[PDB]
């Protein structure tokens, strides 16, 4: 049952958990990582990887990548998702 999706940040050798709803587009959805690495408030990150079911890191940074990946979720049984953050 679809509703809700999880991003899991992974940075440098930093790890955080952020609940990003599916109606957040690209848009919303770059805003809701800058949001929460916000904490920072230096200097935030506008391309953030994915991971995809074949397990290939992919870039998304808009809508067409982060639906292409969504619509994936349902086949790759997984809420939540993986990013990257370099």
């Amino acid at each position: 049952p679809l509703g809700s999706i999880l991003f899991r940040i992974s940075y440098n050798s930093e790890i955080f958990t952020l609940l990003v709803e599916k109606v957040w587009n690209f848009d919303d959805l770059i805003m809701a990582i800058n949001s929460k690495i916000s904490n920072t408030h230096i200097s935030p990150i506008t391309k953030i990887k994915y991971q995809d079911e074949d397990g290939d890191f992919v870039v998304l940074g808009s809508d067409e990548d982060w639906n292409v990946a969504k619509e994936m979720l349902a086949e790759n049984n997984e809420k939540f998702l993986n990013i990257r953050l370099y």
